[PDB]
RNA sequence: CCCCCCCCCCCCCCCCCCCCCCCCCCCCCCCCCCCCCCCCCCCCCCCCCCCCCCCCCCCCCCCCCCCCCCCCCCCCCCCC
């Protein structure tokens, strides 16, 4: 009957999560999972699997440094929230967000975000996204068609990065409107 | 039919340097909040001790009065 279930802080060595971590909360409705400061650095392929009912994944302050293939997330079926934020390095592809069409909140501040400006938009699976957090990584270049399709968007933060020169008349192909 | 040598222009890539722009970290200063310790001022409380004042109680002392008992002395009258 577990529903909500925190770890923050509650382990000394957790470095990755692999496909075995949570394997025995697979029968628990398990709805909220908290895993800050954890110093975890690296999560494999299938790591959340067995949590099908999951709603929010709290995975922020740790020092994940890695590229988020998309393998990470399957098994999420019912997930609405990820954060993200502050983490050594995140670097995105095509797919990272593929396996959760369902998202609605995203926060990825202070992660350092890396090829954000893929052509196809990482984001653009995730139809049903309400809160996007980029703050403070730095960014340099985006794509006019990042948020494409995402017609449910309604908070959407970007301060603190560097993407002056996408809106000045001389940058080489115009302005980008994203 | 075939090589080599110059000229301009367009490039590509790897280094160096300089620019804005941003991020992270750190330093200096200031401000705010919280915690701890300490000082100063004022109004008090309780307890103890000392002193003073009022009132009261008990005991005692001094003086006086009353009653009882005891003793001495004065008048007067009878009995044998
Ligand atoms: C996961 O747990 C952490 C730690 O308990 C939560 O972080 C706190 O969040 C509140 C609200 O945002 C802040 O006021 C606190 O300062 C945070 N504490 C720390 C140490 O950062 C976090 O909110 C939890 N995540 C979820 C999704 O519940
Ligand atoms: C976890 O991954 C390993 C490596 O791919 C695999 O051998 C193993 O069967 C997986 N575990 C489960 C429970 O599927
Ligand atoms: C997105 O939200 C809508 C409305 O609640 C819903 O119909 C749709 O199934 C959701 N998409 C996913 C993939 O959950």
């Amino acid at each position: 009957n577990l529903k909500y279930l925190s770890l923050s802080n509650s382990f000394t060595s957790l470095r990755t999560l692999t496909n075995e971590t949570f394997v025995s909360l697979a029968h628990s409705p398990l709805h909220i999972l908290n895993l800050t400061k954890n110093k975890i650095s690296k999560i494999e392929s299938d790591a959340f699997s067995w949590l099908g009912h999951l709603e929010v994944l709290d995975l922020g302050l740790n020092e994940i440094g890695q590229e988020l293939t998309g393998q990470e997330w399957r098994g999420l079926e019912n997930i609405f929230e990820i954060y993200l934020s502050y983490n050594k390095y995140l670097q995105l592809t095509r797919n990272s967000f593929a396996l959760v069409p369902s998202l609605q909140r995203l926060m990825l501040r202070r992660v350092a975000l890396k090829n954000v400006d893929s052509s196809p938009s990482p984001f653009q699976p995730l139809r049903n996204l309400t809160i996007l957090d980029l703050s403070n990584n730095n960014i340099a270049n985006i794509n006019d068609d990042m948020l494409e399709g995402l017609e449910k968007l309604e908070i959407l933060d970007l301060q603190h990065n560097n993407l002056a020169r996408l809106w000045k008349h001389a940058n080489p192909g115009g302005p980008i409107y994203f």
